[PDB]
């Protein structure tokens, strides 16, 4: 559960996905692997929804800085663009939203300045499109 010695509190949390296909499990994106090549295992994949989403629930609200999403490297890469990533409260409000047009190396970085939050939703705005992730971990700072 660590990274840069900061707990990742996304680690082993419930996860849920728009579909499910290629058996890309949305687990796969709160195992610990950052590992983006995706068969080997450790990236989730979606259908081609309307649009395509993954969500982790922290089970409680908790403090939200950092968010760092790790992109699938073996293919597709483009396919992580054009995105939101969304914090919601208890009762599935939102209480902030960071747009990511698109990654220059294989990861983004979002800071979101210690906000209550219990869910992060990754939501691409461009439909019929997978969604792969190879992690995505949360951070108290
Ligand atoms: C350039 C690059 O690295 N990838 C291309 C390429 O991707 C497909 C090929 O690598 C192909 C070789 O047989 O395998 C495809 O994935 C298959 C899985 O290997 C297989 O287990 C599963 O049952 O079926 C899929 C689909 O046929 C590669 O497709 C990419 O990865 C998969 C997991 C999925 O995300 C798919 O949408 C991807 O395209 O060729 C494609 C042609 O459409 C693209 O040009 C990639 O960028
Ligand atoms: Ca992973």
């Amino acid at each position: 559960k660590f990274n840069d010695g900061n707990l990742n509190i996304a680690y082993a949390k419930p996860t849920t996905q728009s579909s499910v296909d290629y058996n890309g499990d949305p687990n796969r994106a709160v195992d610990g692997n950052r590992n983006g090549n995706f068969n080997s295992g450790s990236v989730t994949h979606t259908r081609a929804d309307n649009p395509s989403w993954w969500e982790v629930d922290l089970k409680k609200m908790d403090k939200v800085g950092l968010v760092k999403i790790y992109n699938r490297t073996d293919a597709e890469t483009q396919r992580l663009s054009n995105f939101d990533v969304i914090l919601y409260d208890n009762n599935r409000n939102e209480v902030a939203k960071k747009h990511v047009n698109n990654l220059s190396g294989e990861s983004v970085s979002l800071d979101f300045k210690e906000k209550g939050a219990r869910y992060i939703k990754v939501k691409l705005l461009t439909s019929g499109v997978p969604l792969s992730l190879a992690e995505v971990e949360v951070f108290r700072e």
